[PDB]
C-alpha cells in the first residue's frame, strides 16, 4: 500500500497522565474543531491510494490527524498538555509543507488552527 501504518493511538510503555489541561483538551478542544464544518478532511489519516496522493508520504513522515488525536486523548496517552498541542501543531503544519497556496485543504487548517489558538489561549492553569 502506498498509506504507511497509522500512527499509534494506544502503547502499553507510553508514559501517561491525566491532567485538567488534557481534560480541556478533549472536552473543549477536540470536541470545537471535531464538529466544525471543516473538520472532515481531518478525521482521520489521510488516505493516499483513496484519494491519489502518490507523494503525501514522500513528503509527509510524521502524519498526523484529528481521530488519531482524539484516540489519544480517550486513551489518556498523553504525558502533559504539550504533547497533544504537539500533535496538532504536526497537523496542521504537514499542510503548510504538502499543499500550495490556495489549496482547498490548506484554507481548511487555516480556519482550524486560528479557532484552535482561540480555544488554547483559554487553556486553564494546571490543578
Ligand atoms: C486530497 O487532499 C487531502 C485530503 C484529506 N482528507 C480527506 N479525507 C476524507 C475525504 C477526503 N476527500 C477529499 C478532500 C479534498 C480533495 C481535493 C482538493 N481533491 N479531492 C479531494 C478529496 N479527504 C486530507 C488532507 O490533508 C490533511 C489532504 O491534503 C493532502
Ligand atoms: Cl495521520
Amino acid at each position: 500500500s502506498m498509506n504507511p501504518p497509522p500512527p499509534e493511538t494506544s502503547n502499553p510503555n507510553k508514559p501517561k497522565r491525566q491532567t485538567n489541561q488534557l481534560q480541556y483538551l478533549l472536552r473543549v478542544v477536540l470536541k470545537t474543531l471535531w464538529k466544525h464544518q471543516f473538520a472532515w478532511p481531518f478525521q482521520q489519516p489521510v488516505d493516499a491510494v483513496k484519494l491519489n496522493l502518490p507523494d503525501y508520504y514522500k513528503i509527509i513522515k510524521t502524519p498526523m490527524d484529528m481521530g488519531t488525536i482524539k484516540k489519544r486523548l480517550e486513551n489518556n496517552y498523553y504525558w502533559n498538555a504539550q504533547e497533544c498541542i504537539q500533535d496538532f501543531n504536526t497537523m496542521f503544519t504537514n499542510c503548510y509543507i504538502y499543499n500550495k497556496p490556495g489549496d482547498d485543504i490548506v484554507l481548511m487548517a487555516e480556519a482550524l488552527e486560528k479557532l484552535f489558538l482561540q480555544k488554547i489561549n483559554e487553556l486553564p492553569t494546571e490543578e
